[PDB]
């Protein structure tokens, strides 16, 4: 299936110019931000969909994730496959390594508190993270076989909740600017 959601959350200040574009395009041109995340993807989020995605553009000047980012409740997780970054590439506590579609990428768990989430703007909740160790190159069209992180996630622990949420190819910012293009399929 193609892309049926818009996700354009901004928070703390500065620009996000996202559009949504023509079938699962968008773009984002960000400066001098608090925090954002952008993305098209999936009402429903499985655990079983391969996301495709060609990021034309990632130009973070700054902290930006190019990211499948992501929902569950029962009980509420945010999760992340990020595939690359700008200045800074995010960790939490390691749980592992999982390969996947040409990377290899780092396992981390984070526990948020009194946090802004779908459920509202001070929540507890787990993060999952998968963090490919090295950059994705970008411009080329990519795959994140998601199912083979939540397999590697399940073999450390980390399980989903039951009730899906959203799935979307993301550009998240921090307190940055820069522009990005992405298409999500
Ligand atoms: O859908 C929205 C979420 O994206 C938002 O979650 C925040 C996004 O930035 C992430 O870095 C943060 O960890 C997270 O708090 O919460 C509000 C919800 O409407």
């Amino acid at each position: 299936a193609s892309t049926d959601y818009w996700q354009n959350w901004t928070f703390g200040g500065g620009i996000v110019n996202a559009v949504n574009g023509s079938g699962g395009n968008y773009s984002v041109n960000w400066s001098n931000t608090g925090n954002f995340v952008v993305g098209k993807g999936w009402t429903t989020g499985s655990p079983f969909r391969t996301i495709n995605y060609n990021a034309g553009v990632w130009a973070p000047n700054g902290n930006g994730y190019l990211t499948l980012y992501g929902w569950t409740r029962s009980p509420l997780i945010e999760y992340y496959v990020v595939d690359s970054w700008g200045t800074y590439r995010p960790t939490g506590t390691y749980k592992g390594t999982v390969k996947s579609d040409g990377g290899t990428y780092d396992i981390y768990t984070t526990t948020r508190y009194n946090a802004p989430s779908i459920d509202g703007d001070d929540t507890t909740f787990t993060q999952y993270w998968s963090v490919r160790q090295s950059k994705r190159p970008t411009g080329s069209n990519a795959t994140i076989t998601f199912s083979n992180h939540v397999n590697a996630w399940k073999s450390h622990g980390m399980n989903l909740g039951s009730n899906w949420a959203y799935q979307v190819m993301a550009t998240e910012g921090y307190q940055s600017s820069g522009s990005s293009n992405v298409t999500v399929w």
